[PDB]
């Protein structure tokens, strides 16, 4: 009579066996306590499909069969001004967006495939607001603006910052208000090796390589900077990040 087709999360849409006369399918889905029906013109779970909270809250969830992406929104009553948004991409990256009384956007997480986190808060009507990136044992800290995420690791004169565009491109640059020439730092980033290389007096002292597992690692050159030295060590804990920037 009908399958189930399992979705990101709990979400599981059971989708009837065969169209009706008009060439559509009936769609009865399950999220949390919420039942949810709607239809598709497909039997493989895309569609849209509406329900009614308890507290008169409307519901929509939409699957996407051109991008497999699930969009789970939570309106007020009157199923316009929203109360929550969660989108799953087919790459099981989750944004949960949070609105206030208006229906404006003021909170979004991103929750990336490996569990990680960028957390932005605050948000304000021109796009900025505040950052936090939740990594495997420690937390970056920063600000949004409509042009990029920006986190910050401070040590002594050094700024450390991790750029992330709205793309999701990611480039790294060093700051240091350190006035001896023989003690300041500079930097160059690749972004293709996602590598920060550090110098000094002209001088390769380390390479900082941020890595597709969303880790750091730290790898010394020699006392001259004419090679790198030993193995690159995975940074996990911010203590180890700033003790780099020395």
């Amino acid at each position: 009579n009908s399958v189930s087709v399992d979705l990101p999360g709990s979400m599981k849409v059971l989708v009837s066996k065969s169209s009706n006369a008009d060439g559509k399918y009936d769609l009865i889905a399950t999220v949390d306590a919420l039942e949810l029906s709607g239809t598709s013109d497909k039997n493989n779970g895309s569609g849209v499909l509406e329900g009614v909270k308890a507290d008169a809250s409307k519901v929509k969830l939409t699957i996407s069969d051109d991008l497999g992406q699930t969009t789970l929104e939570v309106f007020k009553s009157d199923g316009s001004t929203l109360v929550s948004k969660k989108v799953t991409s087919k790459d099981k990256v989750l944004g949960d967006v949070k609105f206030n009384e208006k229906g404006e956007v003021s909170e979004k997480i991103i929750t990336r495939a490996d569990g990680t986190r960028l957390e932005y808060t605050g948000i304000k009507s021109d796009g900025s607001g505040k950052a936090k990136e939740v990594l495997k044992g420690y937390v970056l800290e920063g600000t949004l603006t409509a042009e990029k995420t920006t986190l910050v690791v401070k040590e002594g004169t050094v700024t450390l910052s991790k750029n992330i565009s709205k793309s999701g491109a990611v480039s790294v640059e060093l700051n240091d208000t350190d006035s001896s020439a023989a003690t300041k730092k500079t930097a160059a980033w690749n972004s293709g090796t996602s590598t920060l290389t550090i110098t000094v007096n002209s001088k390769k002292t380390k390479d900082l390589v941020f890595t597709s597992s969303n880790t750091i690692t730290v790898q010394q050159y020699d006392s001259n900077g004419t090679s790198l030295e030993g193995s690159a060590v995975e940074i996990t804990k911010l203590d180890e990040i700033k003790n780099a920037l020395k």
